[PDB]
């Protein structure tokens, strides 16, 4: 990979295919074009982590529609960590290695796919820490399986740069199925 | 290094990498430049300390979610020292040495990792006596795992300049985890 | 040094440098230029009381963190002194020989570092006799660990340089870590 090392991994699948892991879109596009040069679009791709949560949710909707979760991290792309709801699971020890078992055959690249728990009490708390923290004033609004964090009041331009980033950063952790925010609208 | 003996320093890595160790932006932007006309790119690593602190404090947002700290320090980039928060810690020596090994590996030029204790008290007074010693008037706002300074009232352009250089210092020294400042809105 | 031998002296140093000790910033400069020349500049260093003063105080900013000092003189460069508060000191003199002798190691043109006690009360005595001397209306407000004197009125061309030299004068004897000085703002 050369001077490219540092912002991209090839990982072999299970397909026999190889794949690129990239950090963002950008990396994702110029990638993509490269292989489209060199015609290895038949034989590699390129992942990001928002394309294939995107992608897996998909699967999800028809296979597991029910599913409380939050989202796919891949921090070590050939072991993806899937973030789950605590309170909100349903399943045994045996119905979630089902689960990881289908995920990993969607995912060429992963050896294992993990099933972690997260604590929805815990998530909702980070959201309105990350609020605090900036002295922004928000309604919490607690509704049926989920939270609406309402944003409230004038801003400037740095703050309301500040606030999208928070939002921004949030979400690429969390997903945006459980905790939600708005922006009042007086 | 020659005449450039005095803002660089070279170290050498565990992954058999060589590391330019610089002391500002300028300078390792410099480096970089000069590394990616020799073709050194793929051998050599340019590190500053605020790039540092940020790619580590990425790792820790995943690996150590709710770990207090402030900032690590390299005086001594063979070993760097890790501030953390004394009042706030949860981890026993052997979890503090169990941390202190992954952040080793994270950084292949540094010898060893040493996690230091940091006094919270000290850290928000230290903040208040930087702004006492300026005669700013300021509101101390004590928060839930933090503290803001708000500075008020009107400065003229050179007091502007000198509570901006205090703040920038103290964040050098502090890192912006735990004391963060403002100023006064109206 | 011919007719320059007034202005510089020539220090050898433990480290095998050549050290130039000048008396103000644009002997410094000059005499930078000329070792940029003849390319002396990995060999040889150009030294100032000013300089030296702010990058030992760099670091005692991170080794000595607390420490309730003045200044360094070099009315003798090989036998600097530094100038300690003698009612703030909390040091045994095994300590201050501790401290000395990696003052000394920082200095590599020193063959000693004295430590010697400054007395507080003798230190802000002398910053109100020069404004005695000068009928300038101030007031003294005694803070904690400090001393502000506020130059009060509005004052002529001549006495505004009058005052200015004698704070700049102040200074460079007992630095500004204790007592300091303002212009009054009405």
């Amino acid at each position: 990979l050369g001077q490219e090392k540092e912002r991209f991994q090839v990982l072999p699948g299970r397909d026999k295919m190889l794949y690129v892991a990239a950090q963002n879109e950008r990396d994702t596009l110029w990638a993509r074009q490269v292989l489209a040069r060199g015609d290895y679009d038949k034989n590699a791709r390129v992942i990001n982590e928002n394309e294939e949560n995107k992608r897996i949710s998909i699967w999800l909707d028809t296979y597991y529609p029910q599913l409380a979760y939050y989202r796919i991290h891949f921090d070590e792309p050939r072991k993806p960590v899937f973030w789950l709801s605590r309170q909100r699971n349903t399943m045994s020890k045996k119905e979630l290695e089902v689960l990881s078992q289908k995920l990993r055959a969607l995912m060429p690249y992963a050896d294992s796919v993990n099933i972690t728990l997260m604590d929805d009490v815990t998530a909702a708390g980070q959201a309105e820490a990350g609020l605090k923290q900036q002295a922004l004033p928000y309604s919490r609004r607690n509704h049926k399986g989920g939270v609406t964090f309402v944003i409230q009041g004038a801003l400037d331009d740095v703050e309301i740069l500040r606030a999208r980033q928070f939002v921004d950063s949030y979400y690429r952790t969390w997903g945006g199925r459980y905790v939600q925010f708005a922006i009042e609208l007086k």
